[PDB]
């Protein structure tokens, strides 16, 4: 049974790769990514010039906030949870929920792309290393340009090595007994439906949303047309709090609404225990990161707009 | 040529290439390391939103980029925020104030409670929610029943905080013997700033950072005026670094360096400065930036049910 486990599992995941993924028609170079690190802990990409991507998705915080939903700038409360950058080159999912045929700068950052871009005109250092970044292109500070070297560095927070990659590799024991009954429990009930492949979600849209209705439940959105990204549950145990909205901040809580009729499955107490220990397991290394030293403003970089 | 170089290496000193040993507070490999969790641990704040790197980004300059600080609440403070690179040399550790509160100050721990908007204890429930925290104080502090302490923490900042030093700027370079470290205008800068009497203010390992003045910067728009009538004083800063720790003076009200330097040009002073002048002074003044920290991003611990929520 254990070795059926374990097969079984090996037929449904695959583990977090030891390097960076590569990316649709946005290749690395060593100088993309240190421009990308640059850009992803820059302020200035803010109106305010207080908040960077870190800021929400913090390389030392799991990938995320620490926060329900993200605040930004004005001190506004956002709709939804900032999910981890850890581990996002991998999915396929890029919004947390929407209508299913409906399915550009950050809102809550409060700059256009055309504000960007002369913010990175007015530094020229920035100039400079678009220019080694993106060569033989005539003018190299463009939006989507930015973004591509934000994404190569991205594609370099991936977090490999986890006791369960370690457990798909062939280490039945990087499993501990209770963790590995949760495991059972994942494919049994058919989490591993949603929650499956190299990312463990990420990947579907599914008409069910956690909403306040054991105080939260799922929903049955398909009348609506709407539907919610199942995320990716790795490194679920540090991303806390959990579901679009933040409002379940146990794991062992997430895991419990999950147990939910609306795909008929029945989770005890225990059971639903097990599972989240199992979801400890999916805690992978986390990135080695050297903080960016970032070029200074210039009189024509523009001023904080607070 | 010799003679500006001679009296240079008399009048300043070159920041060291090692961290300062800070009294009453080795530094171990564990205590930086802590040290550092804890500067861009955003949990010290209610809001858990807001660290030490927010205001004093390691990756500008020491600085928020800021007229003056926005902190919890989005609420636009009333100074701006000094540099922490280099930091650990100054004695001075506020803006201003007045003079009879100034005087005889001992060095206390940052508090940054209308900032951050945490009490102490608030912070220290919050590291001693999380076993990492608390088994990292145990290794960082020895031999203490409970190291987890306000004063430990920051001591642990302290002693991260003193590797955030800037060693090896060109005039550090020309300091240790390099004449041709500053180019011409730098060069032409530094006599000036001796021979003006900037040095009076900004001198020594850190060209400021020591000493309080009754001058302070208020509404060529902005001037020195003299508050000594008023009993009141303003830290003359530190240098280092200057030309990347923008706007400048404590209300952050002036953007250029030249102009802060032509504005430091007071009659208040006895001191005189051409347009010229003050472009040279500002080319010494670009000779102080240091090379940059490099810092690896701290993994901070998770929090636990024990952990007090976001307070926003
Ligand atoms: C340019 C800087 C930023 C970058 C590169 C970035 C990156 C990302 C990524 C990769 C995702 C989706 C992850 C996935 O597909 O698995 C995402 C979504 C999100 N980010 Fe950011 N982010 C940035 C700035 C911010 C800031 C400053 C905030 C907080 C104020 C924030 C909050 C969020 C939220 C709430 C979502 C979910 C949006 C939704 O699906 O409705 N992001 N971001
Ligand atoms: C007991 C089995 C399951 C477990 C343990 C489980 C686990 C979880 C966890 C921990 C989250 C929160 C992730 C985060 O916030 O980052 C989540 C969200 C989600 N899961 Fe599952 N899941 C299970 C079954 C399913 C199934 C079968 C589906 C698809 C039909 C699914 C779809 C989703 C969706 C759409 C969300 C996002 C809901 C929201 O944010 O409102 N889950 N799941
Ligand atoms: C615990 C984290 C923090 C640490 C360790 C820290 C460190 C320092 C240091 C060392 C100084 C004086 C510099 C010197 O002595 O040369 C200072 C002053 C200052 N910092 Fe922070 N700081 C922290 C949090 C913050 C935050 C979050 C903000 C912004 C909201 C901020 C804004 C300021 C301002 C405005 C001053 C000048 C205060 C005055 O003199 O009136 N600090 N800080
Ligand atoms: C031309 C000669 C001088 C130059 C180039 C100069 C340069 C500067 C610069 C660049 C600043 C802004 C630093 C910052 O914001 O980080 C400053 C501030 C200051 N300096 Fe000077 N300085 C000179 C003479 C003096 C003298 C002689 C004194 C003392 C009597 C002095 C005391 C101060 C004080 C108190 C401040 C802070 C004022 C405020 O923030 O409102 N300076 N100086
Ligand atoms: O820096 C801030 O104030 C923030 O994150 O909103
Ligand atoms: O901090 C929490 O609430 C957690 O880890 O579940
Ligand atoms: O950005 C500025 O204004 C500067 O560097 O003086
Ligand atoms: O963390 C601190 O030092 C504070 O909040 O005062
Ligand atoms: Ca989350
Ligand atoms: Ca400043």
């Amino acid at each position: 049974a254990a070795d059926e486990l374990q097969q079984r599992a090996q037929g449904l995941f695959k583990p977090v790769p030891a390097k960076a993924p590569t990316l649709k028609g946005n290749p690395a170079s060593p100088v993309k990514v240190e421009l990308g690190k640059m850009l992803y802990f820059d302020p200035r990409l803010s109106a305010s010039h207080l908040i960077s991507c870190n800021t929400c998705h913090n390389v030392g915080l799991g990938g995320g906030d620490l926060q329900a939903t993200s605040t930004g700038h004005g001190w506004q409360k956002g709709p939804r949870n900032a999910p981890t950058v850890l581990n996002s080159v991998f999915n396929t999912a890029q919004f947390w929920d929407g209508r299913a045929k409906d399915l550009q700068a950050p809102v809550e950052m409060n700059n256009t792309p055309d504000q960007v871009v002369k913010t990175l005109n007015s530094i020229p250092d920035y100039v400079a290393l678009f220019k080694k970044a993106f060569p033989g292109e005539k003018d190299p500070v463009t939006f989507d340009n930015m973004a591509k070297a934000i994404e190569v560095f991205e594609a370099t927070l991936i977090t490999p090595d986890s006791p369960f990659d370690q457990y798909l590799k062939g280490k039945k024991k990087a499993l501990d007994g209770k963790q590995t009954a949760g495991l059972k429990l994942f494919l049994d009930k058919g989490c591993v439906a949603c929650h499956g492949g190299l990312n463990l979600g990420g990947t579907g849209y599914f008409p069910f949303g956690v909403v306040e209705k054991g105080r939260f439940a799922v929903t049955n959105t398909a009348k609506d047309e709407y539907v919610f990204r199942a995320p990716s549950l790795r490194n679920v145990a540090i991303t806390y709090p959990y579901f679009h909205s933040g409002v379940v901040w146990s794991l062992k809580e997430a895991v419990a609404v999950m147990g939910s009729a609306q795909f008929g499955i029945k989770l005890s107490d225990d059971e639903s225990e097990a599972i989240a220990a199992f979801l400890g397991s999916l805690t992978g290394k986390q990135p080695k990161v050297v903080y960016p030293i970032m070029p200074a403003s210039t009189d024509a970089t523009p001023r904080p707009r607070l």
